């Protein structure tokens, strides 16, 4: 019970969680354990976490009215990963490599 | 707020400065298909979107909030991403340019 | 109808042709607040209009009908005008340009 | 029982038949006389016959729902000129001048 378009978001996540990009996904599998590492403002800086299990959560739950509000998590994701950490960080980087993974598939979506 | 405005158009003077040129150039006008051979790319790409256009709506305060001015953004990489191949230059310097952008638009106060 | 766009893209051509550069000039693209050093442009016009985003809306495909594409093109006209005093050497400019899009206009098919 | 725009396109269409304008705005005081002028052709190319005394009856009975409305009728009748008449033709060049004086005064309204 999904549209042509929610069906290809699915696809895009099921890509996203594949082994082939594994090695810049994993920051983004789970929440961030801001408490365990210590991170004592992430939550003063960050006010909507998100993650790809929620967001696969969701979608499993039907949730998502359309692709837009598929893609806005996402976006979301990244973009609370860019807002609290410096440019340097790791953990940017592999950010940068799995949104380009993203942004690509998800502009190939069927009209 | 015209304070997060203020900060979108930060964004897109930094987007036009010099120090990104070697991969913002083909962002900075649009398409010019028929001096490339295009004859498919309006009929594929429906909505066209570039950096001076994006200039434009902002000086013209035609832009409700960031929301609207990150739609056009991303609006323009992804016409670049679904019109091309992955292994295309201007596919490598799109996303050299929204590492950029996203990055300064997640770092607006709000 | 594609012919009486396509009659529009033919004005358009027209207008922005080398004979009528004199005049036209001041409207080939939005006017620059920052280099005229106009605080107030923004404030009097809402909708800034000018023959280069009038082009790559012909381009884009975003005339759904000849009355739209018209109707831009009095917008820009109209700016001119209701910013300006009667005096002003745009004016001018802006009346001789409107009158070869009136009449290249009125001659349209149907 | 006008709005505060309507007032103002009332405003126009009193200057537009004033003694000021009259060496150019006569010929379109009336109906263009076909038989008189000997254009058996005139209806066939012209279908919507327009002007000043009909927009100024239209205004009395209060059929104008909007200024835009005005607008559109007073350039209808510039266009029914420009589209049957060759560009060197005298009545054109009158047509401009007060075609003038409406798009500006026009472009003025609150
Ligand atoms: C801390 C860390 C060190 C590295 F070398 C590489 C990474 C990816 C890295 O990031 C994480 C590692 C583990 C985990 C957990 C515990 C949840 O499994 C999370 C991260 C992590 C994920 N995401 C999405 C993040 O945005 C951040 C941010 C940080 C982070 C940790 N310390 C910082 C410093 C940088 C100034 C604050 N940022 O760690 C993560
Ligand atoms: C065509 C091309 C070849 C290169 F080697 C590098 C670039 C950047 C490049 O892209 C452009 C070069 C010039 C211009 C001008 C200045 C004429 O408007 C535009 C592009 C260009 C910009 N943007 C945003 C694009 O999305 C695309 C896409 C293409 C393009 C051209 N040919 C293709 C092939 C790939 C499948 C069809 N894609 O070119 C551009
Ligand atoms: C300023 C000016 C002096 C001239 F002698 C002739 C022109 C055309 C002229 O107008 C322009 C010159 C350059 C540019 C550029 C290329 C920078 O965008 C724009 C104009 C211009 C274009 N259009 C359509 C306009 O409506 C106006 C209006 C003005 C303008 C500048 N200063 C005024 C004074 C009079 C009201 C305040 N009006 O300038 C322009
Ligand atoms: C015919 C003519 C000759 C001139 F030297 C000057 C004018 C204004 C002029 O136009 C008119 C003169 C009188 C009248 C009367 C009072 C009889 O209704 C009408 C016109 C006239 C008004 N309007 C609005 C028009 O559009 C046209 C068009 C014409 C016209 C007459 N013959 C032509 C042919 C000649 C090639 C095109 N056009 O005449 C008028």
């Amino acid at each position: 019970k999904l549209s042509e378009q929610l069906k290809h978001c699915n696809g895009i996540l099921k890509e996203l969680l594949s082994k082939k990009h594994a090695a810049y996904a994993w920051p983004f599998y789970k929440p961030v354990d801001a408490s365990a590492l210590g991170l004592h403002d992430y939550h003063d800086i960050i006010k909507h976490p998100m993650d790809l299990s929620t967001v696969k959560r969701k979608m499993e739950n039907r949730d998502y009215r359309d692709a837009q509000e598929f893609a806005a998590d996402v976006r979301l994701m990244f973009s609370n990963c860019y807002k609290y950490n410096p440019p340097d960080h790791d953990v940017v980087a592999m950010a940068r490599k799995l949104q380009d993974v993203f942004e690509f598939r998800y502009a190939k979506m069927p009209d």
